[PDB]
């Protein structure tokens, strides 16, 4: 480690620790930037060499965290928890958490390299036929979204899960062991316990379970209503009205949101098509237009536009030069207060417009807290970060707003168009809730040892059936590693943040709509051009992680905890309607035939 990055001598008291923190975060900006820069070069251009360079940067980051962590324990380990400055206590507590810098050098290299190889496998895996080959994005994504051929959907689902998951499993086992070894030396029972510590809530898991209990009836009724529609399309042979739904039939490779089968379950197909994708294509929208439209929503709230460095440096379309890239959408802070970027293989669809807003919400956060010391350049918690752009997307998706931006002819404020809209939104938001909850239940069990390699897939499908009420459409065994076929697992991105975000965003929406002076139904609110709403949001974003998220949340919504009531209030009308439809059709809520799996299509896979 270069001498200019190594820690100096400071007095072992709070005054000295304030200077210590200043010195730490001036040198951390330089180290963070070289790490982020090298990850960018790899993720937009996957090669062996860019992997080598990203690993050299990670090693340097670990030398740096080691030097400053040790010094902080040396100087302040007995005293810092009694510092009177609460922001300083946060910074010091973070610095003395070394994570993978606790590993000896050779295990640092093995850990850094497992990450590179798992990333490569996920983002370069292909599904080949009997002879070109399909990538996840756009090819398999488009098939899962738009094909209504059971056998084609099956070939894509099985092909993807086999191609990504199987080769990842031995690597994922090795990564898990090294991660745990590292964080045990910070005092955590396992890596999962460290991830959970970010929410600074002793009742976190209980609080999440309580939340899910209030939401599950909504999901169960949505599930039964959709299962009935799939039964009509595919037949009693492939759909069991009292069993789990085959996992390839819900419009999405992971069955995690169902908006792509809206056209199949829309009760009132005579009414205007609330999926404006066709109009977007008709009108010639491109990725740049989508990002500019999102930007203008932010500036309408008097938040910040995207800076020149964003437009010059971001990757907004999949490269056509054949380069391999990580296509999964992501947002990047280079910790130099100047460079901020999105990397997204943008497609022209309505759901991609929502994802553009999701990613730009991250950038806005970065811009609002870029002048905090680096340790506070974080969401109040990770769920806050994932929620920001989704909140704006809630306003954008209203038929009123879509009409304002030229994507929909005005609809009638009647009950039936209301039901169409809330149902489309339920397919996007309610259907996700079980998946957002279960992914880290699986991963926490892996980190804790409750789920050894011998049960990776057994416990994954236990949770997928328990929570989502789906089943694999072909037999699986422990050679398969179906959790590995979901980006965040090999790319080691925690997931409970998305469950938190999907609850939180309705708490935020309700607060911002009240602040805008809106007084109609919550699900028709559009906060566009509300400078009052923008001001309330700006307060959150500029706080970073300098204050406890419970306090930041109370300032914003009036309450110091996650709360399902705003989401329930948003969906109330369709919650009731779905309950009624299910009763009239005599549905069974849930999936009591929990063992059921569909048969294979005749002659599969030969007829394609
Ligand atoms: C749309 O109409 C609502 C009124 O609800 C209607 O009632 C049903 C019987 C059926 O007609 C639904 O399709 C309708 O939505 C308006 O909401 C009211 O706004 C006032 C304003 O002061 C407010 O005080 C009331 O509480 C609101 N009532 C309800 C039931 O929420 C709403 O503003 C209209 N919005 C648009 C965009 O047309
Ligand atoms: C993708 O990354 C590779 C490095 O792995 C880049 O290849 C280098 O390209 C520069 C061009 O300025 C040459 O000077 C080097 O000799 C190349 N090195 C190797 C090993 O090929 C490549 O340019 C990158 N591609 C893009 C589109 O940025
Ligand atoms: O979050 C992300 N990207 C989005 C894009 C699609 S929308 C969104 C909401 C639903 C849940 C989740 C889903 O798709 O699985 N999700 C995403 O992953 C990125 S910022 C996460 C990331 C962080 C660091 C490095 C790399 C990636
Ligand atoms: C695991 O599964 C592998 C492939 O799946 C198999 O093929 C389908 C068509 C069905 O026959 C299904 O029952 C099978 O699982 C097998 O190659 C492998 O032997 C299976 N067992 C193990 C231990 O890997
Ligand atoms: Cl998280
Ligand atoms: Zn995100």
């Amino acid at each position: 480690l270069d001498p200019g990055l190594q820690p100096g001598q400071f007095s072992a008291d709070e005054a000295g620790a304030q200077l210590f923190a200043q010195s730490y975060q001036s040198s951390a900006e330089q180290v963070l930037f070289q790490s982020v820069a090298a990850s960018w070069a790899h993720d937009t251009n996957i090669t062996a060499e860019n992997a080598r360079r990203q690993e050299e940067a990670a090693l340097l980051s670990q030398e740096f965290a080691e030097a400053w962590g040790q010094k902080a324990k040396e100087l302040y380990e007995p005293i810092w928890q009694q510092f009177t400055d609460p922001q300083l206590r946060r910074i010091i507590g973070a610095v003395r958490t070394l994570g993978s810098a606790n590993l000896p050098l050779a295990k640092r290299q093995q850990y850094n390299a497992l990450l590179s190889q798992m990333s490569r496998i996920y983002s370069t895996a292909k599904v080949c036929l009997p002879a070109t080959c399909w990538s996840l994005d756009p090819d398999l994504t488009n098939i899962l979204a738009s094909s209504r051929s059971y056998a084609m959907l099956l070939f894509a689902w099985e092909g993807w899960h086999n191609a990504a998951g199987i080769p990842l499993k031995p690597l994922y086992e090795d990564f898990t062991a090294l991660s745990n070894e590292a964080y045990k030396q910070d005092g955590f029972t396992d890596t999962g316990a460290y991830w959970r510590s970010w929410y600074n809530s002793p009742t976190f898991e209980d609080d999440l379970e309580h939340l899910y209990q209030q939401l599950e009836p909504l999901y169960l009724n949505l599930h039964a209503f959709v299962r009935r529609a799939l039964h009509r399309r595919y037949g009693d042979r492939y759909i069991n009205l009292r069993g789990p739904i085959p996992a390839h039939l819900l419009g999405d490779m992971w069955a995690q949101s169902w908006e792509n089968i809206y056209d199949m379950v829309v009760p009132f197909p005579d009414k205007p098509n609330l999926d404006v994708t066709s109009t977007m294509l008709q009108q010639g929208w491109q990725a740049t237009h989508m990002f500019r439209v999102a930007e203008e929503f932010f500036t309408s709230l008097e938040l910040s536009p995207m800076p020149p460095e964003f437009w010059e440096g971001s990757m907004l379309e999949k490269p056509a030069d054949g380069r391999e890239v990580v296509c999964h959408a992501s947002a990047w802070d280079f910790y130099n207060r100047k460079d901020f970027r999105i990397k997204q293989c943008t497609r022209v669809t309505m759901d991609q417009l929502s994802t553009v807003h999701h990613e730009m919400g991250h950038i806005q956060y970065y811009l609002q807290y870029k002048d905090l010391p680096v340790s506070l350049r974080r969401g109040a918690n990770p769920g806050f970060h994932e929620a920001i752009g989704d909140v704006l997307a809630l306003s954008v998706s209203t038929p009123e707003h879509l009409h304002k931006i030229g994507l929909l002819d005005r609809v009638t404020n009647d009950t039936e168009s209301d039901i169409n809209y809330l149902l489309k939104m339920a397919l996007e938001k309610i259907a996700f809730l079980p998946f957002g909850y279960l992914v880290d239940q699986w991963r926490w069990g892996v980190f804790s040892g409750r789920t050894p390699p011998s049960r990776y897939n057994f416990d994954w499908w236990y949770l997928r059936t328990k929570y989502q009420g789906i089943c694999p459409p072909v037999t699986r065994n422990e050679t398969h590693f179906d959790a590995g076929a979901k980006f965040h697992v090999p790319n080691v991105t925690p997931y409970i943040r998305y469950f938190v975000s999907f609850v939180l965003q309705f708490q935020f929406h309700e607060a911002l709509c009240k602040e805008a002076g809106y007084e109609g139904p919550l699900h028709q609110c559009d906060i566009y051009r509300s400078t009052k709403a923008g001001a309330k949001l700006r307060k959150v974003l500029r706080a970073g992680s300098s204050r406890p998220w419970q306090e930041v949340l109370k300032d914003m919504v009036g309450l110091d905890a996650l709360d399902a009531q705003p989401l329930l209030k948003y969906f109330q009308l369709v919650t009731q309607w779905l309950q009624e439809q299910n009763q009239q059709n005599g549905e069974v809520l849930g999936w009591p035939e929990y063992q059921w799996h569909p048969p294979l299509p005749d002659n599969y896979p030969e007829g394609i």
